[PDB]
């Protein structure tokens, strides 16, 4: 099929940290760097944006953890997006998220984003086929719009297994503390799940930009993934300071 | 020249209504059309978003007066658009226009709009080369987003002599109620002129859209100018509600 | 009855100005003052709120378009308030009039205000007995608190006859730009006319303070309430600058 | 003096938890409760408030992360609150405050609060004697304002002596990830230590009220702090419940 080499199909879930401690000086070190490169954005006048998309318990919620745990809170705002509340569906369906978009020096953190105009709006039939088919290329726009300005763009998709998803979906029911975050809506998005990688398949090729890269994180091991996140942020903020002139901290 | 055979050279400035009676009556007529017109808009989750352009004095603040009289405050709002404020600057340009986008079902004005980037911030300079060189084609996305989805966009220049500028000019100054509306910037961008019609030129070319057209309307005389504005909105209007199947209220 | 020698019963309803040009005289004067006092209050970091209550079609909407007729647009808004839309209902009921007083320098204008929580909301029940038994204290400590910063309060309240609503309620039936202005609301309100009078006196007894004064302006005919509303505001602005040692522009 | 019959003076600074295991099931056993309490929280329209104040380095940022760790993030706000910016220093002091309130069934937590009129605008004179003085009672009719409503309010101060902060401050500034979280703002403000005492014992005198209570947590042991922050809160959401006739979840 297409999704026999598709994106998803073609990726190594085998990835992993082995080593808790290992991680833990990992994840310490590029936190150190992160911060660092804080204080030049705040200074310089540029805006980031990160978007997350992924399955249902794929760590979306473990990685922004790890990215913002020791950065300052004055600095970065964390957008959790669900469906849209019914004030929102008065106005056009980008406006809650023109609302949303940093201040220069600052960073937002999608947890969900415009992208479910394109994924769950789509599989689910919230949006008409013209409405989802036209989207790609209006996402594209908007991205294009902040990244021709002073936003720099991070997507990043965390990718799990089916049954890596299962093994999740059971532990948060078996928690008091997680049993919230595991929904009836969470099972019915199982369901679909041969649906969802269509989807995803096209957005991946339809909105993978070299202003706004999608990144598939290999997320079956939450140690990798939190750890590969903060890596590839490091990497394309001093990639925008050097490109831009900026200097950068201890590089 | 270019501006021999422009847009704003073409214009028959002649045009006029003779008695002030007979403009009263088209008024009238056209506000109670227009009203009616705004129930059916509130009803059906439509949204309409006026731009009004064009030179100081030239009589959008008149038109939008004559516009809004007889509607429900409650169904429209009008917004003035001046300079970006310090707190406005702080993010992308566009994203204060995104905040005042109408809900469906609503009327938004704007006094002056993002247009602004392609003119007072190109012929002042507060835009680089290329940050105005690619606003034609992002307005236009701008546009296009809106009506793809529920809105309806309709732009207006109020087109005026450079004679006729002077006499409103003086009378603007003469009136003490009238002295706010004239400042050191009116003389200013008046002395800038020409370059402003080589900039409005481009506007006219590259942003005059099917979905969203430029409407020139001969401004030297107020009366001619307020009419053709209900005129043109009420068919614009009539025109969308046609074209989806909604029906009509009196025609 | 307290009815008999309630503060209603005692206002002169004959109150007028005869003469239409003499009215336009007299109101350009104090449009002139008015603007005059907008410069000084813009430079000084002053807020002005105004406040206005009255019976349907007692003339507020008239009075504040003569108020703001010639004022500067950029430093004045006029928020129209209706009952509590489903987002407003979910904060405390003065949350909402919070986001909406001015910032220092600029005017604010009430078409109604916090004081339906004692007029409509307690006659047709949307509040209970304690609600609206201690919001009278509440609403005195909310414009005590402006007062007691850097912001001007001044209330109106337009009263007409029984009989002039009748006449003014026909009035826009039969004209088709004012059927929007007169609804089933508006009548049923007129129905519970003695309740809204008891509701009022208990109002100008426990909120007219020396900080934060009602004023009743006679109403019946339009063109002395708003020469007369013009009259009191220029008035308690000048009193605020005397008080305050600010210089007044021809007094 | 009045300082050693003050609050703080009393506050026996001895309290810990010898055990961090036994800590961790304290924690888990009451955010488990929490949880509980925050689904009828939710379904009953009811807001709370939480309000934080104490010494720099007291762990107000420590409570509030183990109050919030396994709450559902759509169904509290945590809002930090510095110095106003330029924006806001154009309103009242309390407007910035108003907007922030939670809606009803939400919780907003205030790292810094309006107590900041009493405390840091007081000793740093940002604010004048008769602000500051008349501010104690504008406080409490905020506070009293949403509590006759449907808000329950806590408030908690964390004390630790003079001589633990200086051992968290050296701390921060050797660890690079706590090294933004210590400024010379914050040296200075220990220079004024003693200043603060005095206006704290004033704050818990003049605003400590039944429906508002202030709560003095023993803080130099962060493990002690969190975990009766916790166990305070749950017993005031419960006694509030027990006197309105909601249903507890298992008590």
């Amino acid at each position: 099929s297409h999704m026999e080499n598709g994106h998803l199909a073609k990726v190594d879930l085998t990835k992993k940290i082995e080593s808790k401690s290992k991680y833990n000086k990992k994840l310490e070190k590029y936190q150190r760097r992160l911060l660092a490169l804080q204080q030049i954005l705040k200074e310089e006048k540029i805006a980031v944006m990160l978007v997350m998309e992924g399955w249902d318990a794929a760590g979306k919620g473990g990685a922004i953890k790890r990215v913002t745990e020791h950065l300052d809170p004055r600095g970065f705002q964390v957008d959790p997006i669900g469906a849209p509340a019914p004030h929102e569906k008065r106005y056009h369906y980008l406006q809650r998220f023109w609302r949303k978009i940093p201040q220069y020096g600052q960073i937002t953190i999608f947890d969900r984003s415009w992208y479910g105009r394109v994924l769950v709006e789509r599989v689910e039939g919230f949006a008409t086929k013209e409405e989802w088919m036209r989207a790609y290329d209006e996402i594209n726009d908007f991205e294009k719009l902040l990244t021709d300005d002073h936003y720099i763009i991070g997507k990043f998709f965390y990718h799990i297994s089916k049954e890596e998803q299962l093994k999740r979906f059971k532990d948060r029911e078996k928690n008091p503390l997680k049993r919230w975050k595991i929904t009836d809506e969470d099972w019915r998005n199982r369901e679909k799940w041969d649906e969802y990688v269509e989807a995803m398949e096209d957005m991946f090729e339809k909105t993978s930009k070299p202003n706004a890269k999608w990144h598939i994180i290999e997320s079956n091991d939450k140690l990798y993934a939190r750890v590969k996140t903060l890596k590839i942020i490091i990497s394309f903020i001093e990639d925008y300071f050097l490109e831009h002139g900026i200097e950068l901290p201890s590089y």
